[PDB]
């Protein structure tokens, strides 16, 4: 399981950083 | 909450490349013939 550990990490990180993209497009259309 | 939102998620991708580090070195100790 090493090889298993190195793919579970990284799909951890790009979910992580897809939360803050749709928080910022979600402030600038309250706006209008 | 805004200022709360941005603040949280910086601490726990951090958290993250933390353990990625000790992995590593648990491993290369092993090796040792001894």
């Amino acid at each position: 399981l090493l090889g298993d550990f190195f793919r579970k990490s990284k799909e951890k990180i790009g979910k992580e950083f897809k939360r803050i993209v749709q928080r910022i497009k979600d402030f600038l259309r309250n706006l209008v």
